[PDB]
RNA sequence: CUGUACUAUA
């Protein structure tokens, strides 16, 4: 037949129209209301899409519930495909519906029944200022729901954006860290290689692993660059580890006294196997040399008591030997460094450990090892022995002499 | 006389 071109009619008035609201906090609009906040039950999503009110209800509290409750989940619905279309129409009213309190959980709601088509045009804006929708409270939940939920080809070019960016403000900020880890915790090493290459500079590394979300970057960088262990004919991640673990080695005197960087490190000596090695080079550059100094700090404390815990005995017996015979006693009061440790509000924990470690260690099938750690655990009960009348009046004191109690120091 | 962090939106 004849052809028939229908133009879409101009309506300049709906946002004039919808900006007019009962409670001047709500912004839901008064069509819609019932007075006292909630939606009027006469109110359909064909009404939504009529008064062109889909910015409205979904900057309202009740209204986005409204619109997350009966959001249809199938692709192939005309409403569904509606409402999709009023989302993603305007760049710059998705981004607002992204950055705000109610809406950001409306754009949740499309990314859970996304399909690969629509997440194409949602990754696309997303695209556009992912870093800044980062740095935002709301908008990051949105972002870590698409690194999630997204086909990886389209996750990958969106964490891409990320590159030649101020990461150690992202990485360090309250709610740029959940967006990082959440990459490297889901997407391929390939999607986000270029994180591991700005944190193989010293000043970047040290920066963002010195802070309290920055630490935890970190270390979930190491627990996915390290978890591969076998299942590698190759490597790759064994020179994206070197290349991070490199400058942890270089700075590790600093971090292990560090509020927040201790546990990263604690995590690298804690780990063993792909981290082993690294584990070694801590206890052989950082630990060694100052386990006194160490042991006596809030923090690196810690460092020192999972080092004992976990190191393989040929260095246990040079921080045995350090702490023994290792340091000049103090000029005025002929102290040593396990007299200071014993009667230490921090380096008790130390010589708790210490015993442990000697006490299990007397388990081990080499005989030589064996009577080392019984003589390490004699020296220290004969300290302990000859300071036990002020020792027992202390909740340390009576943890240590519990520890050393009933033995067989072969 | 016992000693450290993050685990964030209605």
């Amino acid at each position: 037949a004849v052809r028939l071109i229908d133009l879409e009619n101009n309506a300049s008035f709906s946002k004039s129209l919808n900006s007019t609201t009962r409670s001047h906090k709500c912004t839901l609009p008064i069509w819609a209301g019932d007075g006292e906040g909630n939606v009027s039950d006469s109110v359909t999503l064909q009404d939504v899409l009529a008064n062109d009110a889909l910015v409205e209800f979904a900057t309202d509290k009740n209204g986005c519930r409204f619109l997350q409750e009966h959001y249809p989940t199938e692709n192939d619905n005309d409403v569904h495909q509606k409402l999709f279309r009023k989302l993603v129409e305007d760049r710059a009213i998705f981004l607002s519906l992204c950055s705000n309190m109610f809406g950001n959980f409306f754009v949740q709601r499309v990314l859970e029944c996304s399909n690969t088509e629509e997440q194409e045009i949602l990754t696309e804006h997303l695209a556009t200022d992912l870093y800044n929708l980062c740095l935002d409270k709301s908008a990051c939940r949105v972002i870590q729901l698409a690194i999630q939920k997204l086909d990886v080809h389209l996750a990958t070019r969106l964490s891409l954006e990320l590159r030649d960016t101020h990461l150690v403000r992202l990485s360090i900020d309250q709610n740029g860290n959940h967006v990082i880890q959440k990459i490297v915790k889901t997407l391929p090493v390939s999607s986000w290689t270029f994180l591991v290459d700005f944190f193989a500079d010293d000043d970047n590394l040290i920066h963002v692993c010195q802070d309290k979300y920055g630490c935890r970057v970190i270390q979930s960088t190491v627990e996915t660059l390290s978890t591969d262990q076998y299942a590698q004919c190759y490597q790759h991640r064994v020179i994206l580890l070197r290349s991070l673990m490199a400058g942890v080695t270089r700075n590790c005197t600093q971090l292990a006294s560090n509020e927040f960087a201790n546990y990263v490190v604690q995590h690298v000596i804690k780990c063993g196997d792909a981290l082993a090695v690294y584990r070694d080079i801590i206890i052989e550059q950082c630990l060694l040399q100052n386990l006194l100094s160490m042991s006596q700090e809030k923090y690196a404390s810690h460092v020192v008591e999972v080092a004992f815990e976990c190191a393989p005995y040929r260095l246990v017996a040079e921080m045995m030997n350090e702490i023994f015979e290792g340091y000049i006693p103090h000029p005025d009061t002929n102290r040593d460094a396990l007299d200071i440790l014993l009667f230490h509000q921090y380096g008790n924990y130390v010589v708790q450990q210490m015993i442990q470690t000697c006490v299990l260690g007397q388990n081990a099938r080499d005989q030589k090892q064996s009577e080392m750690y019984g003589m390490w655990l004699e020296k220290i009960h004969g300290r302990v022995m000859r300071n036990a009348h002020r020792l027992e009046r202390f909740s340390s004191g009576k943890k240590i002499i519990e520890a050393l109690q009933s033995m067989s120091l072969y």
